[PDB]
């Protein structure tokens, strides 16, 4: 799978809000331009001259994230984080140029990411009370992944001591984007677990949080939720479901070539953090059929 890499996988089954650090510092931001950010300036111009609803905002930007040795107590993942905006992405990661950026970086930074904005994404591996995970159809319209097959998630927007409300920001935001596009009650979410950071080598490498996240409704009631917000009240086009039992085995299915890469660093990441069990009884042959 060229078109996701892992630059996390968490321990202890995924990660709680309590025990990671957010470090946020404009050391962490993009890097000017070789010739100047006047080259984002003018792609942003451009593109308001064909589409001028458009607007810009902020987002997070992912610049590297430490794991503690495993085993230890205290907190165990540092995120570096800086800022961006969806304007530095359209100019530097969505860019025709993208490749040229990550060599130059290279050269000048020893860093492919350096003059990329990086928006930091979120997504989940949302489970059902009947064990089946979430999946979403994505429109055909839209510029990034058009017609493929997306879980939920989003590109969450700014407001360890300014880090502690960071952190908070990110869970808030996987279970807000949850509600948002699926139409589930809050009081059906547990607290998510972080299960690690996946990267999309199709846009030049900006990475993904991944969280796994458990509904008290089954599939049923969640298709019912879903379906009656109406055509209006999701960007998605439908919603369908995955026996957690077949998750295991997705990346030989026909569904693969389907999934966007944001979606299937969820799964990977679910596959070896909630499954692939470490113990005598869960991996034991009737538990864990071979092959
Ligand atoms: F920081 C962000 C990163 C991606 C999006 C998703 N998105 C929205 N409009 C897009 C156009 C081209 C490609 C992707 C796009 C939003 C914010």
């Amino acid at each position: 799978d060229p078109e996701v890499t892992l630059l996390l996988q968490c321990p202890g089954g995924g990660l709680p809000q309590e025990q990671i650090q957010a470090e946020l510092s404009p050391a962490h931001d993009r890097r000017p331009l070789p010739g100047g950010d006047e080259a984002i300036t003018a792609i942003w111009e451009t593109r308001l001259k064909a589409q001028p609803w458009l607007f810009d905002a902020p987002k997070f930007r992912l610049h590297s994230a430490t794991l503690a040795p495993i085993g230890s107590r205290g907190p165990q993942l540092l995120l570096r984080l800086g800022l961006t905006s969806y304007r530095d992405f359209l100019g530097t990661n969505w860019s025709s140029s993208a490749a040229w950026l990550r060599q130059q970086g290279a050269t000048d930074w020893g860093d492919t990411q350096a003059y990329l904005a990086d928006p930091l994404g979120v997504g989940a591996a949302l489970a059902t009370a009947d064990d089946f995970l979430v999946f979403l159809r994505r429109s055909r319209q839209v510029a990034e992944a058009p017609g493929l097959v997306d879980v939920p998630g989003g590109h969450p927007e700014p407001q360890d001591l300014a880090g502690q409300l960071v952190v908070h920001e990110l869970f808030s935001s996987v279970l807000q984007e949850i509600c948002d596009e699926v139409n589930l009650p809050l009081l059906t979410l547990s607290q998510p677990l972080l299960l690690g950071i996946a990267r999309n080598e199709t846009s030049a490498g900006r990475a993904s949080a991944e969280f796994y996240v458990q509904c008290s409704l089954t599939s049923e009631q969640v298709r019912k939720h879903y379906l009656s917000g109406g055509p209006e009240a999701h960007e998605s086009t439908g919603i369908f479901f995955v026996e957690t039992q077949n998750v295991r085995r997705l990346p030989e299915t026909e569904m693969w070539a389907e999934l966007c890469p944001s979606a299937k660093g969820a799964i990977i990441l679910y596959n070896r953090v909630q499954g692939s069990p470490t113990g005598a009884a869960l991996g034991s042959p009737a538990l864990l059929p071979p092959l």
